[PDB]
């Protein structure tokens, strides 16, 4: 049966401050180190994913549920996406607000309707249903984001293969700053936030939301792979050609059906993480290879 | 320069009794027809597309606009999105209510916005902002749904098209399934799935069961086929063929490649089609019942 790997990513976005490395870092490490150990004991990939994407989300330094960036109107909505390789299940949310964890939320539309994608009032209607809790839009609002906005007036993901083999990935984010009231990006649309298929591999990305969908980036990657391209070339294609055709940035983490990976990225830094054989691989610029504590 | 084009059609479902073929064959003649007359008018492959799908909402047979399948808590939720293949510039919206024509929304958020998808409030409310007006949400409605929303207790309409200046742009709209939860979303905004445009390929519109298009990402698939040798009859085939086993999804599309080819092909038991190329109307329902007449 095969090693098991997870690949986490912060936002492929821009340049990060020297003092705040040290705070972003120990995000990857700590949402791999979940991711990891949910491996560890025959998780399967979907959970493995999920449990890391939910310790990004609570992370209210990432661009995701806690953290998520404000829209046109001083408020956090928000998307995401999990999706299972093997019979290609999937969920996503998008345009959610007052919950935790969207990534839960597109686990249970997942696994409890026969949908694939819930909307806004539709989507707060399931999770009340599912007996979700609702959070007061403060407890997602750092005082940070506020800032972010007043001047204008981030995603994580996820992927992993698990003890038996199998594929998926995950993806969320508050999307872009100052975003129109109801903007989707590519977070819960599958084939451009992120991809999995046992046949080929899995992908989450991250960027520019308008220009990942536009170029199908996740589902992209993979054909390269599909035509007998390494993990390191098919980024290179996908996001090399996202660039010449849209002039969109980002990035992207893959790992292929027979466990080979890689975090590249066109912007400016992509953080990134890594667990495979007990040793981590972190970096945030364009790497510590190192035991698990 | 080309010889312009446009390829409809409308759900991709089951059995259809000849009394409801007359009309669903006559709102696809009026949508490959206005399509034409606008490409035939030196007209754009985007404004072409625009034009056949604006007819098939209008007309209420169709589940797109007027005639939408009801959610499961009696409303109207429709999704649509258009791509042009010049830059692969997008527009899209979900979970769309009480308005006649969300294609024309979609367009807005390709032209007036910086983004290429909007949902529910925000859609809504950037409907307000640019002057679509509010209509009352029972004529959207129709009893032929009412029933069937009652009796619970699917359709999509779209087009592609290739333009005179050789651009492909595809446009497709949606009310979802037959009590559908609230505020799902299909494949029909999901750019790759429910459709994809890219002028150095050529552009594909989705029908079907909208979770397993998304799932295969059919509109995408077909594409990568037809760059990768195969002619568009066989790359319909393999990527309809794939979600059938996959996923166990039935459906359709239309497509129409760079060079002028165009095929119309399904899974599911029907499929109102019409294309318009080189002065003739081509249409049909059922696999080969292909009649041509001249179109003027
Ligand atoms: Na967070
Ligand atoms: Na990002
Ligand atoms: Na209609
Ligand atoms: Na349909």
């Amino acid at each position: 049966h095969m090693n098991p790997i997870v690949v986490v990513h912060g936002g492929g976005a821009g340049p990060i401050s020297k003092d705040r490395k040290e705070r972003v870092h120990q995000g990857m490490v700590r949402a791999a180190t979940v991711g990891y150990g949910i491996l560890r004991e025959g998780g399967s990939a979907v959970d493995a994913v999920e449990g890391a994407v939910v310790a990004l989300e609570d992370d209210p330094e990432f661009n995701a549920g806690c953290g998520s960036v404000l829209n046109t109107n001083g408020e956090v909505e928000m998307d995401a996406s999990i999706m299972d390789g093997k019979d290609l299940s999937a969920g996503a949310v998008s345009a959610v607000q007052c919950i935790a964890n969207p990534i839960k939320l597109a686990r249970l539309v997942m696994e409890k309707t026969p949908h694939c994608f819930l909307t806004d009032q539709g989507a707060a209607q399931f999770a009340a249903a599912m007996g979700v809790p609702e959070i007061p839009g403060e407890k997602l609002v750092t005082e940070r984001n506020k800032k972010r906005l007043e001047k204008e007036k981030g995603t994580v993901g996820a992927v992993a293969l698990d003890c038996k083999g199998n594929v998926a990935y995950a993806t969320s984010t508050g999307g872009i700053v100052n975003k129109m009231v109801g903007r989707v990006g590519d977070s819960p649309c599958l084939g451009a936030g992120g991809y999995a298929d046992n046949d080929i591999g899995a992908v989450s990305t991250a960027g520019h939301g308008e220009s990942i969908l536009k170029v199908n980036l996740a589902r992209l990657t993979l054909f390269h792979i599909e035509q007998g391209k390494t993990v390191e070339e098919a980024a290179d294609l996908s996001l090399g050609y996202m660039k010449s055709r849209v002039k969109g940035l980002g990035g992207l983490i893959v790992v292929s059906k027979t466990g080979d990976w890689v975090a590249k990225w066109t912007s400016t830094s992509m953080p990134w993480a890594a667990a495979k054989d007990g040793k981590l691989h972190f970096g945030i610029d364009p790497t510590t290879i190192t035991d698990l504590p």
